[PDB]
């Protein structure tokens, strides 16, 4: 993993089973509560501060999932987006990055295009066997558990980067961009 | 499995403590929230792509769960019901199918004259022993972890229609049928 | 646990960490949610319809709570409860049964003086050692992921009423009550 | 363990992760529900009422987490701060305690500054192993999960403090103090 994941310079997410574990939260009109993960978000700000754009990319849309993405400073995404491939491609010209310096992470079939777009490919701990074949990396840990987190980790100490979150003083110098 | 897996051609689903975890999350009105899983709900798209009818069967009723039931496309169901026997009947009737048609997965004792009407029955894995016994197939997942698509994906490559599951090209020509 | 099963007339339960996970789901307001579990209802429903009476002592009071209880047909009850010793033998007084016919399930150091007033008592899995130690028997299943069934089970069994929950026919002969 | 732990007139917790499983229930608004453990509250009240200070220290703020510190009677507090060693610093001398007096738990980076901060340091079970390398002591529990009553029970015994958790008698003596 370590030749690729140390020429990434974006990461796009899906959201549903990866930061979520999964569970839609529906009351009567739909959608009521996303639940997202806070060491994840962490793990989203680091990417940034270390010159990593983050793209999210989903085949649901809902006024909380933006509320979110704007809560983490999260410019590029496509929303209700259910055909992953185009939309993989045009946000990696967005992000002026390259297919080979793109990574993505899934956790369902709906994903399986998006793994065949980028260079590089995760699936959560909880993925089907269907998508874990179809990724580079499987992931230790369940969707919406810390999963982005464990991959961001993973980028950020294969890129010489892993002091914004082992040392103190690491953290406390790119602290203004953390929230 | 396989025979039996073979020829189904409608799917009855109990939702509490399958499609999701057991959980009532109330409020001072009742039922406030209900956590459906998303895999199961790309599970359920799948099934009806393939000429597979899906029904839900509860003994609870709710705005919410027949909101979620309209998201889905889901047209035939009986809530409130907690005699299940006659219900299934009833519905193999409006899907045109026959008992040895129709496969239910269950969770609880309310289950057990559902599990007696269909020809096939599924148990989800934290289901208790009574109910596991009953069953003609027990699922290695969760109730509201993707005991469903569990279920989805046996049927469907018993019947050689794994590819728009475990495919990018597969699940890219029934995409419109996926929400 | 037989003896002292066989001649249980009432039950009373905790609800943080025994009908409930132990989480509490907070809003601006205090208590926003309670999350129930589906399977503890019907084994609520089970034991009245056996002639158990069943009873509710917590040391927190809402709406939320109120109205679950009301959903469950529960008549007998003290809220915001924290001295449980004389609240036990109080809901003893209402059921008409004395304290060898009494069954108790807790979670928590505020149940230890429950424990001592009931004549059966009962730890869900999760609960912390000091509990499991003053307790005639610690069921396997974790607070509310059943663990309230897993007894009513047990007590119905004991006293040779298993029929309705695990046979169809038993299920439906009670049915109209339970719900 | 024991002579540091009995040492200790003042905590310092985390919320996201450590009070909580890490999820942040989104709406459309942000934050709309935050999940706290019912046996860590009680954990909370009992380290206060054996002259044991508590305060809260979280890099987000929110009316939710303000309402839970009220109910919990909790005084000394920092909220959106994301820089903590200096936050830690202020509450002690709020405390009126030294840095050795003060045990600090946390579940990621952010807290690695508080780790350095305060005499003795606690990571929940989930936290990363960089967060773990970093404390004192490593808990068995899950964030959310009961982690801080892990704890908190912990200081208490060593301290002589048990019977207030440990005993009926002990608990039905600082009853006025539980709620
Ligand atoms: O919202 C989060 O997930 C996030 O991880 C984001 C960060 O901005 C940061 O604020 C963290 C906590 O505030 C750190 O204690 O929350
Ligand atoms: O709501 C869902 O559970 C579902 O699985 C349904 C599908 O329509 C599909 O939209 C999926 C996601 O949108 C795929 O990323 O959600
Ligand atoms: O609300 C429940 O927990 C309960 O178990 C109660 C029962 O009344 C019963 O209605 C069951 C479901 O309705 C059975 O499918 O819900
Ligand atoms: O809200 C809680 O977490 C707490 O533990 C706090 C305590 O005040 C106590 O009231 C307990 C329950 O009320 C005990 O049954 O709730």
């Amino acid at each position: 993993m370590q030749q690729k994941l140390e020429n990434i310079k974006f990461v796009i997410t899906d959201v549903d089973g990866v930061l979520t574990d999964g569970q839609l939260h529906y009351d009567a009109n739909g959608e009521a509560i996303k639940s997202f993960h806070v060491r994840d978000g962490l793990g989203i700000k680091m990417l940034m501060d270390a010159d990593i754009q983050v793209a999210v990319l989903s085949g649901r849309d809902s006024p909380i999932l933006r509320r979110r993405i704007a809560d983490l400073g999260i410019k590029l995404f496509f929303l209700g987006k259910l055909e992953k491939e185009t939309a993989c491609f045009d946000l990696m010209k967005q992000a002026g990055v390259t297919a080979e310096q793109t990574a993505y992470i899934g956790d369902d079939s709906v994903d399986l295009p998006a793994f065949a777009a980028c260079g590089t490919s995760f699936a959560v701990a909880d993925a089907p066997i269907y998508v874990k074949n179809a990724v580079d990396h499987v992931l230790s840990t369940h969707g919406g558990k810390g999963a982005f987190r464990e991959m961001s980790d993973m980028i950020l100490q294969a890129q010489g980067k892993s002091s914004v979150f082992d040392t103190a003083q690491g953290f406390l110098k790119s602290v203004k961009s953390m929230g």
